[PDB]
């Protein structure tokens, strides 16, 4: 191809406002709730959600990483994981006016589109199905960057599609999965929140009558999650139900982004025979924080996608992270590339049956690709890191079977 389009995906910053140095490690950051903070320094805790510096840090190397972009994708969670009482609507959005001030300081000539995590709404997960202050705030914020039509739906169910200001034939859905998520009491025994799905396919055939390709967003990711059985993210029925709809028209969609797990994965979808059709990448997280039960988190990471467009075509990725034990050693933002995805596992681009050859390679008995996968999975945290058959087995099924059949019987 004659040029190559990127654009940027960052998601789950969870600025954590509160976040200090000083002698009390209990006090460095609410987000440890009282834990210890292990080793803290400017850029961060693994006990901590991101300092400030931190998320700036990482918009710094992008201002200066000498790559170029069209676009920017923001798949959500900004507030940072303190229990609900301590936060509030008020404060919510606040943090996410910050984030959203900051980006639009920093680029202000890049189109950015946004999603909304379920920590983006007090109190978290429970998003509801009517417009809401927040909703209604991030509309403002986010007008910059999207039409009325967009800013229209987004009050009112916190989704909205809009095509790319360099790339007009390229739209972006940004979904609301929040609707979906197993902990929103708001959404039980509703069959199609918000009307999203009924919203979806119709802007999905919208799209491939009009000579669109779509590019998929939001924040939980469809599928079963990597590292345990038989847990969907998303309650089973909106999962098989989004499956459905992405099956239809997997020939207008060229990809899907989504954030949430802090990790970084791979899904193909696969139609109702067998067939590979779309591609899926989950993002890892800006913010370190995990529990202090947790052996491993992620380091924070940035990426960047290349695309054909002509086609809309994914042809590459790259992982960027930051050392964290390291920048806290020196004082310093050493941002890294971490992986370009075609080099290290040696595939032509990111079309489905690439990603599902792949994927076929991990199941190879004791498989270097999926033993590299597995540390990329959580952005190098450990190098040590090894993987027993259960949860290889979990990893598999998780990234080849996306519905419920198909997942048992992996
Ligand atoms: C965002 O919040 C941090 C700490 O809460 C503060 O240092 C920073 O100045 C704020 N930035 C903007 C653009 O409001
Ligand atoms: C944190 O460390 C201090 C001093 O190192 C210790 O005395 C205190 O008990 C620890 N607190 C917790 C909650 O682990
Ligand atoms: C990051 O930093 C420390 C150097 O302080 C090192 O021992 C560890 O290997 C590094 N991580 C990676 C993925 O190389
Ligand atoms: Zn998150
Ligand atoms: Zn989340």
């Amino acid at each position: 191809p004659p040029a190559i389009g990127q654009f940027w995906h960052v998601t789950d910053l969870h600025l954590d406002p509160t976040y200090h140095i000083t002698d009390d490690h209990t006090k460095v950051c609410a987000s440890s709730k009282g834990a210890n903070a292990s080793n803290p320094g400017p850029f961060g805790d693994v006990l901590c959600d991101s300092p400030y510096q931190l998320i700036l840090s990482a918009f710094d190397f992008i201002k200066n990483s000498g790559q170029e972009a069209s676009f920017m994708i923001w798949t959500g969670d900004s507030p940072p994981h303190v229990p609900v009482p301590e936060l509030s609507t008020d404060t919510v959005i606040n943090v996410i006016t910050n984030m959203t001030t900051t980006i639009q300081s920093l680029f202000p000539n890049l189109q950015v589109f946004p999603a909304l995590g379920n920590h983006d709404y007090w109190p978290q997960d429970q998003l509801p199905v009517v417009t809401s202050k927040v909703y209604n705030a991030v509309a403002n914020l986010w007008k910059p960057w999207l039409d009325e039509e967009a800013i229209s739906t987004l009050r009112k169910g916190g989704f909205y599609s809009q095509k790319v200001t360099t790339n007009p034939n390229l739209r972006i859905i940004s979904l609301n999965t929040n609707l979906y998520y197993g902990p929103n009491i708001m959404t039980l025994n509703k069959t199609d929140p918000a009307n999203q799905f009924e919203w979806l396919e119709s802007t999905l055939n919208n799209s491939q009558q009009n000579k669109e390709k779509v590019y998929i967003i939001a924040h939980v990711p469809v599928g079963y999650l990597p590292s345990s059985q038989n847990i969907t993210a998303m309650r089973e029925y909106y999962n098989e139900k989004l499956i459905d709809i992405f099956q239809k028209y997997s020939d207008v969609i060229a990809g899907q982004f989504y954030g949430h797990t802090h990790r970084d994965s791979i899904m193909v979808l696969s139609d109702k025979k067998g067939s590979p059709v779309n591609s899926l990448f989950v993002a890892p997280a800006v913010t370190p924080v995990k529990s202090v039960l947790e052996k491993q988190t992620n380091n924070p990471g940035i990426r960047l996608f290349q695309y054909d467009p002509r086609d809309y075509k994914l042809l590459d990725m790259l992982q960027y992270y930051l050392n964290l034990t390291e920048a806290n050693l020196k004082g310093e933002s050493i941002w890294k590339l971490e992986y370009i995805l075609t080099q290290t596992y040696d595939i032509e681009d990111l079309q489905p049956e690439s990603l599902y050859g792949l994927a076929k390679q991990f199941t190879i008995l004791d498989s270097k690709q999926f033993i590299k996968y597995y540390n990329y999975f959580f952005v190098s945290y450990d190098s040590s890191v090894t993987c027993d058959k259960t949860c290889k087995a979990f990893q598999i099924c998780a990234i080849m079977n996306l519905d419920n059949i198909s997942y048992a019987d992996c």
